[PDB]
């Protein structure tokens, strides 16, 4: 109610590849035993070469079945939040033909594509909407890895042209009775020079979504179980809002996993709950979705191994310690009354947009992360703020903040990594 | 009978996007009238990664989709071809995620890769030899355009790594009442160094297999009505079979089609009669399909603007100027005794392995194709043969061949477009 607790929902049967030949009764026990757990939603990842196979050609077929799995959702009681630009799901691409070798194209800059790209969230929002669960369009998955290094065939882009491009899509997505979001990986908030940016997170669509994964180096750099790596999805939350210009603006917790390539198996339970219960002191905190429903089958392969047992159900579709973990966290959370609020802030300094200085300092082990993670560790409950606030006696006053620390000698993230696998 | 005639199926409905959603009853009525042309089978093209989504993952409703083309093909009289890794359809490519991007691969020399592949068409040629009417199938189409410039994400290869990929995956797609085979563009042929091979391509699975396209050149070059570009199928067939070491090795001209960004609209059922005329004077052409069945939807974009129109069907599912020619054609000559032999003969010097020393001089105005041409359009009806037969007495009385004309001052093919 007051927070939304729900799962990426990965076909138990079939993946992403179950919209190739979809085991309805299989998605259909799928949803239902997600809704037994006490979840309140789902986000749903059809694939974009299948839904628009040429670039003015969409498939109906494509669009049908993905209204027809929101519509099941929905009989188990389950809101549907649905992306649509994968893109990119656990390593792999799935791009159109018409973007790719001879057709090679850019879909942030190339007019034809974007326009492409436009019909297409047209044509999903209208046809999705006449499901009362449809709440929410995603313009896509982690839609910024394309955009930058290391990407091995990047569309390169400016931030500029990345703020026209979302300016482009978001307001197709709109409607009556549901979100319009993007979703990013944490390079836009932690690599420099990014085209996807802080910025745009904090006030593009509707909500500020984030997707936490410490195997970026918060759990090898800090220690799997130690309170930092814990705390590293509120980390996140209170990085991310920090550079709206609406200090009220939710943040999503889009995706939060439990990656057993740097977290042993009989810890994720205890990770889970530590990290959700550390996410809710976060009072613009608005939901917690958890990666993922259900592990990705073995016989299925080239996935970084962890990715597989990602699931709060195993193969057999049997729940799992963490699953029985996160629907605990739900019922007991889902009521719950907002975070108090903070005053201890740590400042960013940014630059004239509102974008930081140095982005390279607020990943895993940058002089901004540790800062924040002292002071959350010695029990100050840090909230962060821009330097354009820090300079504003009254946007202070407005916030209620009487304590900051700045970075007074910044460095860059030392345990940062980029990739989810070594492989890359 | 004696010469098969046959056509490329493109779906009416939906193009190769109909593997996403057939349109069964479309597909039905599209074959029906395919048949009632006069065709004797289809070349049928499924799509690679909607097929093998993840390297061991295979989709079994796609699978059952590709063999219900078939048994629809075979309920009108026709017989059915497969081609399995596309991969390459009219400029574009439809590539697995597991072998791009973060996961680039070289599907012809990577181990896992070709495992894969292999039991790709080892599940297609299992369940599709369930069926009277699947009589070969293709590996893929032109997959040799993979492996080489100027193509943007080029899978590398030398010429013996693709001898082993072949040999790797030719046996599994053999069986008991159909052909194995593969397809290539004419790079083959015309592109040095290139390392899918013209001893290949007439050794390896069970026919030499050919694609004549015009706009390579030729067309452009030799002029769009001229003789030469009409005589076009005919010297690739001569020339592609030049280099089996089986002199009745039969060649399936796989793809011909009348391009009209090179040639005029009004011109194309001449063009259509008069190229088939002449490619049936080659003795060992054991077929012809013409390339394609039915115009490309014109609500599809990016396509050549000329891919939409190369249907013997238009838009609306009614046969065209050209498909009348070719039904007539197909009449005319599926019963046709073979041409006779021929005792004038194009001499190409090859390597020890019997591969052109020079490939660049067999293309569109190269000092061979000129060469050929002019005893062509002179009325001397050359063959093509290698230097090694040229060498060996015995060879050439065995085949007939009274007069030879070497390339005495070679140079690279002048209106090549690649």
């Amino acid at each position: 109610s007051h927070m939304k607790f729900g799962v990426n929902y990965t076909p138990s049967h079939g993946w992403f590849h179950a919209w190739l030949d979809p085991d309805w009764d299989g998605i259909d026990n799928d949803l239902k035993q997600i809704s037994e757990l006490g979840m309140d939603h789902v986000r749903i990842f059809p694939i974009w070469p299948y839904l628009q196979p040429n670039r003015t050609w969409i498939n109906k077929k494509g669009v049908a079945d993905v209204r027809r799995m929101v519509h099941i959702a929905g009989e188990h009681g389950l809101d549907a939040y649905v992306d649509v630009f994968q893109g990119h799901l656990s390593s792999f691409d799935f791009l159109p033909s018409w973007l790719v070798t001879w057709h090679a194209g850019n879909m942030f800059t190339d007019a034809d594509a974007v326009a492409a790209e436009r019909e297409l969230v047209k044509t999903m929002t209208d046809e999705l909407s006449k499901e009362p669960a449809f709440k929410g369009l995603t313009l896509g998955n982690e839609v910024n890895q394309l955009s930058d290094r290391p990407h091995p065939t990047k569309m390169s882009a400016t931030d500029r042209q990345i703020d026209a491009w979302l300016d482009a899509l978001l307001p197709t997505a709109a409607g009556e009775g549901h979100n319009a979001l993007y979703s990013v990986n944490d390079g836009t908030w932690f690599i420099d020079g990014h085209p996807f940016t802080p910025v745009q997170s904090a006030t593009k669509g509707d909500m500020t979504v984030i997707h936490s994964w410490v195997f970026n180096g918060i759990a090898q750099g800090y220690g799997a179980t130690s309170e930092e790596c814990s705390s590293y999805a509120l980390y996140l939350a209170e990085l991310a809002k920090a550079f709206g210009k609406d200090s009220e603006r939710p943040v999503w917790l889009q995706e939060v996993g439990a990656p057993e390539n740097v977290l042993e198996t009989d810890y994720t339970p205890e990770f889970c709950r530590k990290t959700v219960e550390r996410a809710m002191d976060c009072r613009n905190l608005w939901g917690v979705t958890w990666w993922c429903s259900h592990d990705v089958p073995a016989s299925m392969e080239d996935f970084p191994f962890f990715e597989h047992s990602l699931g709060l159900f195993d193969e057999q579709g049997q729940l799992k310690p963490i699953g029985r973990t996160f629907g605990e966290l739900a019922a007991q959370y889902r009521s719950a009354l907002p975070a108090q609020p903070k005053t201890v802030a740590v400042v960013i300094d940014v630059d004239e947009a509102g974008n930081p200085v140095n982005r390279s300092a607020l990943g895993p082990g940058g002089s901004v992360c540790d800062l924040w993670m002292k002071l959350q560790v010695a029990g100050q409950r840090p909230t962060i703020i821009t330097s354009q606030v820090a300079a504003n006696q009254e946007a202070l006053a407005q916030r209620g903040i009487l304590e900051l620390h700045a970075d007074e000698h910044p460095y860059a993230a030392r345990y940062y990594t980029a990739v989810s696998d070594p492989s890359f």
